[PDB]
């Protein structure tokens, strides 16, 4: 209620469509609006369950105006409020294409309103985990921006001009919708070993005491600011963080310094997540920390020391590492508060070698060839990889199989691929030939 009176109408309204846009990625233009129509007609004739449950209750309707959430017609089955428990899964590939000027100008001088509408819930459903106070300040700036250069002198220049103004929001918008998205997926604690194991694969040059300060800062600054409603702060910590990137890695890797040298710190922040897993030297096998020590609920240290040398040791892709290791160190974790953690250790380890190695070996044979070549090239070495273990196969049956693998090798063995997606196809490909 106190928003709604310091914000006014129509802004107040604006607010909740970019609100309710992250909460519902998949939702449609016309179910959005709708919800957001009535839930200022709730604020306003309540500034008070009487207009909340009616919300709520019109919203499991078969076939209602309502964006509906995973699992809201499912538990709606009746307290009813699961609803708010429910979590909401992020969208992992954005599909929002800028428009031509033209395009831009005629929409906005038919319909200015609905035009600001469409955008505001189109950029915000595709990039929904950026902060709050990021999308709503780059919508707002964006929408300034038509509606100025659409009725300038020039329209051509002042665009030209104007989103030269703007590419540092952005470009700091996509990046951190990018960067909260894995995040959220995470949480906290895999996200800050997901960032070690990234670094570890960019520089394996590196020490572990060059790389673990940044994965540590990094996690620092998301949780920090990956969350706000008015003031952002991804723009006033990011700029530091690669300066230590910088000071660290300069000179412990050609690309890298190549990548500290560009113009802006956004630059070099997206220069290096760009950058792709390096060759690993191949040093010599890293054994399980099958010790007392991974019991400092303290530190991290040993935790931090093994994912970071079994990273640039292992040629295998993040979302796997990141995916093998979460449930190999509770498992080691269990060896912990128990009255002889030797013998445990000593039990509980020749078992998680098996297994572990297992996971690695299929994930190593998923991903086969798709890190050394060119899309094209890793396509044809992976059918005479096929070729040779289905010898039987008809050319359509190569052909299915080549496209299937080289599908699911796209999106899940580069080193940024999307966690959630690959999460699940990942299970799949597991149990597969
Ligand atoms: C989702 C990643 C799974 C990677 C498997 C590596 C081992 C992890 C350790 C313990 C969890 C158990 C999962 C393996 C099934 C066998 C059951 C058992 O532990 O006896």
């Amino acid at each position: 209620c106190k928003e709604f009176s310091h914000l006014g109408k129509e802004d107040f309204t604006s607010l909740s469509l970019v609100l309710y846009s992250r909460k519902f990625p998949s939702g449609t233009f016309e179910q959005v609006s709708q919800l957001v129509k009535e839930v200022v007609s709730l604020t306003e004739a309540c500034c008070y369950d009487t207009r909340t449950s009616a919300l709520s209750a019109k919203s499991c309707e078969s076939n209602s105006p309502f964006p509906v959430h995973p699992g809201t017609a499912e538990c709606c089955t009746k307290r009813k409020l699961c609803m708010a428990a429910l979590k909401h899964q992020p969208q992992e590939f954005p599909t929002y294409v800028e428009p031509t000027n033209d395009e831009i100008c005629e929409a906005f001088r038919k319909d200015p309103k609905e035009y600001a509408n469409q955008f505001m819930w189109e950029y915000s459903t595709n990039y929904g985990q950026a902060p709050l106070s990021l999308l709503v300040s780059y919508t707002k700036s964006y929408l300034s921006m038509v509606g100025s250069c659409c009725t300038s002198a020039s329209p051509t220049v002042c665009f030209l001009k104007e989103r030269l103004q703007l590419k540092h929001l952005s470009l700091l918008t996509t990046l951190s919708n990018r960067v909260c998205s894995q995040y959220a997926a995470y949480g906290e604690k895999k996200s800050r070993l997901s960032n070690l194991i990234k670094l570890a694969q960019k520089v394996p040059t590196a020490d572990l005491e060059d790389v673990l300060p940044l994965a540590e800062d990094i996690t620092n600054i998301l949780s920090k600011c990956c969350e706000s409603a008015s003031e952002d702060c991804m723009a006033k910590e990011l700029p530091e963080h690669t300066v230590k990137l910088c000071d660290n890695l300069s000179t412990k890797n050609s690309k890298f310094e190549d990548c500290c040298q560009e113009k802006t710190a956004m630059d070099v922040f997206v220069c290096t997540y760009f950058m792709p897993a390096a060759q690993l030297p191949e040093l010599p096998d890293v054994e399980l920390p099958t010790n007392k020590d991974v019991c400092d609920p303290g530190n991290t240290k040993v935790m931090d020391k093994y994912t970071f040398e079994l990273s640039r040791r292992t040629h295998l892709p993040e979302v796997f590492l990141s995916k093998v290791l979460e449930p190999t160190l509770k498992s080691l974790g269990e060896c912990c508060d128990v009255e002889d953690s030797t013998t445990c250790f000593n039990a509980k380890g020749p078992l998680l070698k098996k297994e572990l190695s297992s996971f690695i070996d299929k994930g190593q044979e998923l991903c086969a060839d798709y890190s050394e070549n060119t899309f094209t090239e890793y396509k044809k070495k992976l059918a005479e990889r096929l070729k040779a273990k289905l010898p039987d196969a008809t050319p359509t049956e190569l052909a299915k199989l080549v496209n299937k693998r080289s599908d699911f090798a796209s999106n899940c063995c580069s080193i940024n691929s999307p966690p959630l997606y690959c999460d699940s196809e990942i299970d799949a490909e597991l149990k597969n030939i």
